[PDB]
């Protein structure tokens, strides 16, 4: 019975650029590895957000993994980087 918050989870990859010297997207420093900033039209352009919480990185567990981790995981990713997010947002008590 895999349920919760009505977020969903969705799977993209990602991959370094030769003009941003970068995967598009970035990270905080933060043990709570969240979307910080969103290249408009890089390597993450669309597929992530500002304001997703990362919940996977290179198959691995982001709640036994935090950003100082993850920064290795960036570089590693040779080929591709396989970077999972989830899809929530404030419904319910939003008044206009």
């Amino acid at each position: 019975g895999s349920s919760g918050s009505s977020g969903v989870r969705h799977t993209v990859k990602i991959d370094k650029d030769t003009l941003l010297q970068d995967y598009g997207f970035h990270i905080s420093e933060s043990l709570p590895l969240t979307v910080v900033a969103v290249t408009a039209g890089g390597s993450a352009h669309g597929k992530l957000f500002p304001g997703d919480q990362i919940l996977q990185m290179n198959n691995e567990p982001a709640e036994d993994l935090s950003w100082e981790r993850a920064v290795d995981i960036l570089r590693e990713a040779e080929d591709s980087l396989s970077i999972t997010v989830v899809r929530c947002t404030s419904s319910g008590p939003s008044s206009g």
